[PDB]
C-alpha cells in the first residue's frame, strides 16, 4: 500500500532505442492509459533513450495523467559486458530487476515498447504468482504452421525443459518484494556471468537465462492471453489477448509498421493521437 502511494498502483518499465521504438513506446503507454482508472507509474531506462523523448515524456505525462522516472544503472564492470547494443538492451531487462527500482517499490511490469495493451494492467498487478518471484507467459503453440520455427520444441531445449513452458520475454510481472527475498537478482547475474563464459550461449538473452533458470528461480506461467503475437498465436484468440506483442515473423519478415497496421485496428488512432499532442507542445514550446 505504500508502494501504491509513493509511486502508483501500476508500475511498468520498458526499454527503447531508436526513433521506431520509442513512437511505439509511446503509443504503449497511451493504450495502457486509455484502459485503465487506476493510478499509472511508467520507469525508463534512461541511457537508451534519445534527448526529444525525454523532453516530451513530461507532455505525454500531463496529458495522459500518469508519474514517470528516469533510471541510470551503471553495468557492474565485474559483470560480462555485451558489445552488442541489442544484448546489452536485453541484459538491461533481465540482470538488474532489483537494482534499478527503489526498495519502497513492491511491483513493477515489463511491457514492450512495441505492445499495444488492450486491458486494466492492474489485473497482472492482483494476478496471483503463489511465491514465484515473476511470471511470464509461455510461446503459444496455436499456430501449427510456425512448428518448424518453435526451437524450444526439438534439441538441447526440449530436453532441458522436459515439457516446462519456454516463455516468451515480452511481458513479466515481478513481484521485487518476493524477486529480492529469493535474491533473484544476484544468482540470474552469477549464472549469466558464467554462462556467457561461451558466445554461442543465451542467443536471446533476456528469454534464455530466466527460461534456463526457472527450475530454481520459479516463473509463474502466465495465462496466455496475457500475450498474443501473431507469429505463433492463432487469428482466433487475438479476440482473448490482453496484450499484443508485434513480434518478428521469421516466415514472412513483414516490416515492422506493417505489422502494426495491419494487426491492430487502433494503433493509427494511439499514433495520430500521440502525432496531435507532438504538434501542439512543437508550437508551445517554440
Ligand atoms: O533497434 C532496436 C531493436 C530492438 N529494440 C528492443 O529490443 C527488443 C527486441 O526487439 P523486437 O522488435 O521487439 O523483436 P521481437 O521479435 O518483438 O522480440 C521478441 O523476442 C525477444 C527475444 O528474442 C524479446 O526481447 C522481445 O520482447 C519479444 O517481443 C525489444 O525490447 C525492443 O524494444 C530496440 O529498442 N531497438
Ligand atoms: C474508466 O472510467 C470511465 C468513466 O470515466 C469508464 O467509462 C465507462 O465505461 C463503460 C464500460 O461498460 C461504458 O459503458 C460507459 O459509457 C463509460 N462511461 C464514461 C462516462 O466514459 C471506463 O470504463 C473505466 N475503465 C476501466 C477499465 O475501469
Ligand atoms: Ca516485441
Amino acid at each position: 500500500s505504500v508502494s501504491k502511494t509513493e509511486h502508483a498502483e501500476i508500475n511498468i518499465f520498458s526499454v527503447a532505442s531508436g526513433h521506431l521504438y520509442e513512437r511505439m513506446l509511446n503509443i504503449m503507454m497511451a493504450s495502457v492509459m486509455h484502459h485503465t482508472n487506476h493510478t499509472v507509474k511508467f520507469w525508463f531506462i534512461e541511457q537508451f533513450l534519445s534527448p526529444s523523448f525525454k523532453d516530451f515524456i513530461p507532455h505525454m505525462a500531463a496529458e495522459y495523467g500518469f508519474k514517470y522516472e528516469m533510471v541510470t544503472y551503471k553495468w557492474p564492470h565485474w559483470l560480462r559486458q555485451q558489445k552488442e547494443k541489442q544484448r546489452e538492451i536485453w541484459g538491461y531487462k533481465i540482470l538488474f530487476l532489483d537494482v534499478l527500482f527503489p526498495l519502497s517499490l513492491d511491483k513493477v511490469i515489463f511491457v514492450d515498447a512495441d505492445q499495444i495493451v488492450r486491458t486494466d494492467m492492474y489485473d497482472l498487478v492482483e494476478h496471483p504468482l503463489d511465491g514465484a518471484p515473476y511470471g511470464f507467459a509461455p510461446m503459444c503453440d496455436s499456430r501449427v504452421e510456425m512448428e518448424g520455427y518453435r526451437f524450444w520444441k526439438t534439441g538441447y531445449w526440449a530436453n532441458y525443459l522436459k515439457g516446462k513452458p519456454y516463455h516468451i520475454s515480452a511481458l513479466y510481472v515481478v513481484d521485487l518484494q518476493r524477486f529480492r527475498e529469493l535474491a533473484a537478482g544476484d544468482r540470474l547475474r552469477q549464472q549469466y556471468h558464467a554462462l556467457s563464459a561461451d558466445p554461442n550461449s543465451l542467443a536471446n538473452l533476456d528469454q534464455d537465462l530466466p527460461n534456463h533458470m526457472q527450475f530454481t528461480i520459479p516463473i509463474a506461467t502466465l495465462p496466455q492471453e496475457w500475450l498474443w503475437c501473431e507469429t505463433w498465436c492463432s487469428d482466433e484468440t487475438l479476440k482473448d489477448a490482453r496484450t499484443i506483442d508485434l513480434c518478428n515473423n521469421p516466415m514472412t519478415k513483414e516490416p515492422k509498421l506493417d505489422r502494426a497496421r495491419r494487426q491492430v485496428p487502433e494503433w493509427t488512432k494511439y499514433d495520430e493521437e500521440i502525432a496531435e499532442l507532438a504538434r501542439r507542445v512543437r508550437e508551445g514550446t517554440k
